[PDB]
DNA sequence: GGCAGAGGTCAAAGGTCA
DNA sequence: CTGACCTTTGACCTCTGC
């Protein structure tokens, strides 16, 4: 009955943009895609996305978001 | 129009669990972020008001905590 | 109907920099 | 260090199309 975000391991509201996601992960994906935002990383793209420290590397979040099958094409827009 | 429990200034909004001015919000963030502890030169009951808020950082932080600002809420 | 999976709001967190 | 002011986040909403 409990489902966890494939990005950050937070309680997941459900499948969003093709991925079991927390509400935070959804909204990041949207804004990133809607604003055509690519970010950069300052730690050799090694950044580990955890519920606690997910807002550390926007770049590394979007990497994991796409890695885990969130789909730009699914965000309206 | 609501007033900051720490300094008594006009509050921006509720900040870390208490109706706070931006200043005390800022103070609180940086204090917890840099795990700053503070020393008092006036026996630790320094009056904290808008006009004279920055005399004692120590006494301010005490007030911040006492009036219910929650460190845990401030993030890393 | 019923509900997943899109959308949006705005307080409360964040970061900026004179 | 400070705080006026600006940006992001994510809990909680609604809509609507299978
Ligand atoms: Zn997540
Ligand atoms: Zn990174
Ligand atoms: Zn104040
Ligand atoms: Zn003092």
């Amino acid at each position: 009955v409990v489902e966890y975000c494939v990005v950050c391991g937070d309680k997941a509201s459900g499948r969003h943009y093709g991925a079991v996601s927390c509400e935070g992960c959804k909204g990041f994906f949207k804004r990133s895609v809607r604003k055509n935002l690519t970010y950069s990383c300052r730690s050799n793209q090694d950044c580990i996305i955890n519920k606690h420290h997910r807002n550390r590397c926007q770049f590394c979040r979007l990497k994991k978001c796409l890695e885990m099958g969130m789909k730009m094409e699914s965000v309206q827009s």
